[PDB]
């Protein structure tokens, strides 16, 4: 699973998860104009490839970077605001 | 290999064999039973019989709906918050 | 049991191959990571180079994984112990 | 499973677990001369019915009380000393 529930209000999410799938899962309306994937959306929002422990708020969800390297973002943790 | 599957952010598909303590960790609930060790066991206790698909049990601020069950086993519950 | 990582005794575990690598890491305190694998079965296949048969073993970090159930399609179950 | 691994070195144990079963799983040599369940043995070693958080070292395992009430001990967490 690309979106894994760690607990009822916390999700471990592969960066490659399609934005469409995030939107269906969460009831969000994130745009896919500038990205295909949630990792891509996070990078677009921050303007820069983030580091482990960095958090970004997008709509009503907070994404925390769980695993990233100098090349790629691989995993995010999400919770509600 | 996941026992509690989130189908959407507010809805979960749960294996009936999932241990009650693991349900409690996941949801913050405090379920207990001296007759059952699994969430399926608890649902059977509450309903007083082996249920069929569509039967519902409300406990501890969660609603469990029987998603799959036959004449021998209760397999799967769907949970939502009340 | 319903455990994806099932202790058969205090120091030996039967593990569903489909267990996510992150859930292995939480359980064991390992820091496994793959660019190309998301599950422990995937990681075993990566480290061995091929789909293994029952009885094949691989050491990854401080854990030894032996194949317990596999077929011509899939690796299903592993038995793990801590390296000595 | 009356003895469930939460993590590789921490186990959730039903208080009603027979002492013999503890011995099989851990290689302990606890005896059943008085209590014959692990919850009974914890109470016997402490000398009273414990509350959540109480710990007793028995041989090479530490048992911490995880769920108890004013009448019964239900769940223990074990770790190695
Ligand atoms: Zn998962
Ligand atoms: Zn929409
Ligand atoms: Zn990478
Ligand atoms: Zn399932
Ligand atoms: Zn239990
Ligand atoms: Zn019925
Ligand atoms: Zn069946
Ligand atoms: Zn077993
Ligand atoms: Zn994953
Ligand atoms: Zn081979
Ligand atoms: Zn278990
Ligand atoms: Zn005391
Ligand atoms: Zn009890």
């Amino acid at each position: 699973d690309n979106i894994h529930a760690v607990s009822s209000e916390r999700w471990r999410i592969h960066a490659a998860t399609e934005i469409e799938d995030i939107n269906t899962f969460f009831g969000t309306e994130y745009s896919s104009e500038e990205a295909d994937t949630i990792g891509g959306l996070v990078i677009q929002e921050l303007g820069h490839l983030p580091v482990r422990g960095e958090k970004v708020l997008i709509g009503g969800l907070q994404f925390t970077v769980a695993r990233a390297d100098n090349r790629r973002l691989h995993t995010l943790m999400a919770t509600r605001v």
